[PDB]
């Protein structure tokens, strides 16, 4: 399938709907011009005690804090 | 603002539509019940010279490796 969900995203090559080389993302709160953002990021700010919300380093998603 | 794209998905507390009591995650290729897949779990088979994706341990969505 592809890795970008719409066809205008410049993050995936037109041709394959692929990653473009060096890319590692197209989409998320953790994709910072088709790069993952910095382990630690934050990318939700959370409520009561809970803890925000960081990005992994190493995907786009913003995860629920572990 | 949901944590579950779905109403049905009982991942998610019906009242807050956030994730349910101990559960990290409610869609994904590195979910399992409502958990982060276990880290290096393969999620996506590669194909030439590329390696396979692999799950994080920290998030649902399967990453580009």
């Amino acid at each position: 399938e592809c890795d970008c969900s719409s066809p205008e995203n410049p993050c995936c090559d037109a041709a394959t709907c692929k990653l473009r080389p060096g890319a590692q993302c197209g989409e998320g709160l953790c994709c910072e011009q088709c790069k993952f953002s910095r382990a630690g990021k934050i990318c939700r700010i959370a409520r009561g005690d809970m803890p925000d919300d960081r990005c992994t380093g190493q995907s786009a998603d913003c995860p629920r804090y572990h």
